[PDB]
């Protein structure tokens, strides 16, 4: 659709950038090294906080409106951030770091597997709906708001 009414593509470009970055970091991290371990968790925490802001912006500026006008599924992150905090606060040696690493990798993989199709659905399903329930200028205005909150 026209760029000026597209409320997902730019935010999702950033979220996908952040996904690729944590996938790269995770693959390069030495989980036996406490500094590498904690640097990874700190990066993940900042990333997932931005993911949380993203979903909240969608809720407050896009989905609430779209649901009112069109009139079921209720548009994870908090649990992930809690997992990271546990790593930063409760892991004190190599045994605990490597046991944590296994659980961390399983949860991030599951998360990533769910998050990419989540974004795709917004683009493929919600955006067409936005065209049907809102005027072109109403959508330009929503996009201005969504960008201002992301950037």
């Amino acid at each position: 659709f026209p760029e000026e009414v597209d409320v997902f593509t730019a935010p999702h470009w950033r979220m996908k950038q952040l996904v690729g970055l944590y996938c790269d970091k995770l693959s390069k991290t030495n989980f036996s090294n406490n500094n590498d371990f904690r640097a990874l968790l700190q990066s993940l925490y900042a990333t997932f906080k931005e993911f949380k802001m993203h979903e909240q912006i969608e809720n407050e500026y896009i989905i609430g409106l779209l649901q009112q006008r069109s009139q079921y599924n209720v548009h994870k992150l908090s649990e992930m951030l809690s997992l990271f905090e546990k790593g930063l606060k409760n892991v004190k040696n190599e045994y605990e770091q490597l046991n944590y690493a296994k659980q961390l990798k399983e949860r991030l993989e599951a998360f990533t597997r769910d998050f990419l199709p989540h974004m795709k659905e917004e683009e493929e399903v919600f955006q067409p709906m936005l065209m049907e329930y809102f005027t072109y200028e109403e959508l330009k205005d929503i996009k201005k708001k969504v960008i201002a909150q992301h950037c």
